[PDB]
């Protein structure tokens, strides 16, 4: 039910316990409540204070099984001492007493470990759900608090009502998005010709710019155990999950991966990376599926995408970490200004952080039908939250492992680009401008009415 | 559950029944069991009459539901006409009410007998093969026909190596401690690794488009029916196909090619005879189970493929020139990459439950010292389309079932392994095909700058 993955993992061997910095917020119990009701999140801080007196009551079985066991293991020394030496082997009521001890001690440790073993469990699962500190810059409140740090592009004029993506879509045959109740289900959508083009020009533009500015290129696995979900502060577990799960009778602990940030720290779980590498920098496209469950009708909510992903492992300092964020937004930006968007810069709010998200930049891009600023792309420093679950280390020249700080950023969501592009690129008779960037991949200027005959349903359906 | 998703399709209305060729089965009973029997599919000859039974069992009680249908219309006009002409008195009246009375209760028991043998023989039919082409050889993998071979195996002045020791040397392949993060046959490509794979794609793509291949993406979470339709059985208790939790999702599957997306835009959905040919070029991200049916690249759960699918003319000649030139187009590929590859014509038992004729090309893997199947094209003829209602309209305006060809144009885990094995070298480094090389951005695949990851785990002791 309710188990932590990372936990079983360190039950049976399979992987260290997750380390946490409880130590540093408990030092400061007001200003740690302060900060949990800001995030808002699932343990605000009417749940703090049973997690601070499970971990208390922890500490003091293990001080006396500690104890116990210094006693225990010493007295059977002393007694192998005392029948060679006293050369009557058990006449000695000291010998005697001695064995009495060990035995009593024996039975109250049987009793002792099982106690052990439930609040250890019980403390560490408190704990998973404990949230990453937030930077102080960061805006608190809800997603209305979050400030606009930087907007670029004016707003496209248009003397007709511009259409919707989805029109534009249909009605060029780029989009499908009707009649797949019964085959790949609500919110499912094919991309034709044109828009087939534009998304792998999108994908290959954005990755071609990456891999040139020193992004280290990856290919992730989309079926992954759901203990890297957690260590990367998805929640596997929650009922509103978004995550799709390979059937358990079938096949176990498969989960289907919604973004590629979980794959990539999968890759650097319970391994060490040298100083000398980092910063580590790397490049990832992938199929991502999330259920989104939680009304619109669009491309804006789909449960499959492709997206490209920025992914850094950074050094020591949090400040060097922040760095590879600025950079990350930089090439954010840039993207999105040579495809020509209008856009504007978030700084993110506490509501809106996440469990894992020491500060969280995310850019909403014009889209003309929508009539809405909508987010096209998410920029987050995690710090060491995932790094201490997962066990992400870099190593210094001396030969010492310390946990390392991991940012993570999105190059190009393919959904909802392509409504930005489609909307503001629209033209009255239908057409589309193709942006220069992305006029080689497609080959064209203007995506224009197609040579074809499109598909028309021969289903009973039809009234 | 246990039943056909297809003919509940029909059940609940969203879709049209199955038409099928069971006819011919009926009319050469002895003909269809040896074509069954040289399958070694599913079904077998014993099968085969049963399914011939249950057909008529099923045929003769409709026509006798027609039969009484038809007298209790007759005795309603009957009765409608005394009513018009003048009541229960009438002594023949009260017969004629208590007849249509007992026909009622007649057909009411019938009506379900009628169900319950529809959903035996569509099930069992479902489960009942196309046809094979004559040309098509009878037997295991052992009795394959080499249709072509092209180019010679590398000469090497070392002992060839394998793809994974390549691989790890030069850090672009890792299938090492992923068992509690991805699963087993599970691999992550980095750097060159997926150089080569996003070049392979995108140098495949890239041909296709030029020759007409119409761009296509479909969605990658699908509904059973399909995979049915497309002669795949999700059902099967040794699936090769994931499913999503059933309480937690319903009917959401992963499919293991792009085959099934692009089969369900055509599904219940008609084409004109002007765009036949129609020929559509798809990447995916596929995933498939595999349960035992050992290591490195050469058998994987997730794999990226680029699939080549045509829905063709209503001649069986139309769907077997696109065949020919689908494997043409394959062949090429594989040339152009430099590779020593073997075009085999798949025996009976090999082809499948959708197939007619099925080409395949294994390709020369040095370190496995064996040939290796990189790419299968087939015709699955009128298969696919009767079962998911794929059709096109003639000039006239006739709707007719179309013909489906399918064929893999780059199936980037057994091609990385071929190119890496053959273009060693001692020196550890691998040689980038020259089509590859603008993709890759180097002539050569040489050891990397960066320092391998180090396991900081604690099995280690
Ligand atoms: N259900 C969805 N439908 C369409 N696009 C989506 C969906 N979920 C996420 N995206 C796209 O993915 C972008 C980033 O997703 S995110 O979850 O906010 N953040 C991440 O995914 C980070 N892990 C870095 O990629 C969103 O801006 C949107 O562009
Ligand atoms: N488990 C797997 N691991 C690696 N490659 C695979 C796997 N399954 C299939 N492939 C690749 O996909 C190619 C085609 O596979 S196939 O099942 O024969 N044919 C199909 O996939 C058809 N659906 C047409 O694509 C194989 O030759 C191989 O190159």
């Amino acid at each position: 039910r309710n188990r932590n993955l990372l936990y079983e993992y360190a039950r049976e061997g399979y992987s260290a316990l997750p380390q946490l910095d409880i130590e540093r917020f408990c030092a400061c119990p007001e200003e740690a409540a302060h900060a949990l009701e800001l995030r808002k999140g699932e343990l605000r801080s009417a749940d703090l204070p049973a997690i601070i007196s499970t971990w208390q009551e922890l500490r003091q079985l293990q001080e006396q099984i500690r104890s116990l066991e210094e006693e225990k293991a010493a007295v059977t020394e002393a007694v192998r001492a005392l029948l060679a030496n006293q050369d009557e082997v058990q006449q000695d009521p000291k010998y005697q007493g001695l064995r009495a001890r060990g035995r009593e001690i024996r039975k109250e440790l049987v009793h002792l470990y099982p106690r052990e073993a439930q609040l250890e469990e019980q403390f560490y699962l408190q704990a998973l759900k404990l949230p990453n500190q937030t930077h102080p810059d960061v805006p608190v409140g809800d997603e209305s608090q979050a400030r606009v740090l930087h907007m670029v592009g004016d707003k496209p004029v248009f003397s007709f009502q511009p259409r919707g993506h989805l029109e534009i879509g249909e009605k060029l045959d780029i989009i499908r998005q009707k009649r797949l109740s019964h085959v790949s289900g609500h919110r499912s959508y094919y991309l034709r010709g044109a828009g087939a083009l534009l998304q792998h020009g999108l994908v290959n533009f954005t990755f071609n710019k990456l891999l040139r500015r020193g992004f280290t290129p990856m290919t992730v696995p989309d079926l992954l155990r759901g203990a890297v979900f957690e260590g990367c502060g998805m929640t596997p577990n929650a009922n509103p999950s978004q995550i799709y799960n390979i059937d358990p009778a079938r096949f176990k602990d498969l989960n289907l991966a919604g973004t590629a940030e979980v794959g990539l720290a999968g890759y650097f779980m319970d391994h060490t990376v040298a100083f000398r590498d980092l910063p580590v920098r790397m490049v990832c496209s992938s199929t991502c599926y999330r259920a989104e469950t939680n009304e619109p009708r669009g491309l804006y909510r789909v449960h499959h995408f492709t997206k490209v992903e920025m992914f850094g492992v950074t050094g020591p300092g949090l400040e060097q970490s922040s760095q590879l964020l600025e950079e990350f937004l930089s090439l954010q930006m840039e993207i999105l200004t040579e495809l020509g968007l209008h856009f504007r810069v978030l700084d993110m709010p506490t509501q809106e952080l996440g469990l894992p998200a020491y500060r969280k930049f995310d850019i909403e891009a014009w889209m003309p039908g929508r009539g809405r600023f909508g987010e096209v792309t998410s920029a987050s420093n995690c710090t060491d939250f995932q790094s201490r679950r997962l066990h992400i280390m870099f190593q210094t020249e001396a030969g010492e492992l310390q946990f390392a700080h991991t940012v993570n950023a999105t190059a190009c969501a393919v959904p909802r680009l392509l409504i930005a592009l489609l909307e503001s690129n629209q033209q009255k008779d239908g057409s589309v401008l193709v942006p220069p960037a992305l006029q080689s991949y497609l080959g064209t200027d203007r995506i224009t009415a197609p040579t074809h005959v499109p598909l028309q349903y021969i289903g009973p359906n039809q009234p």
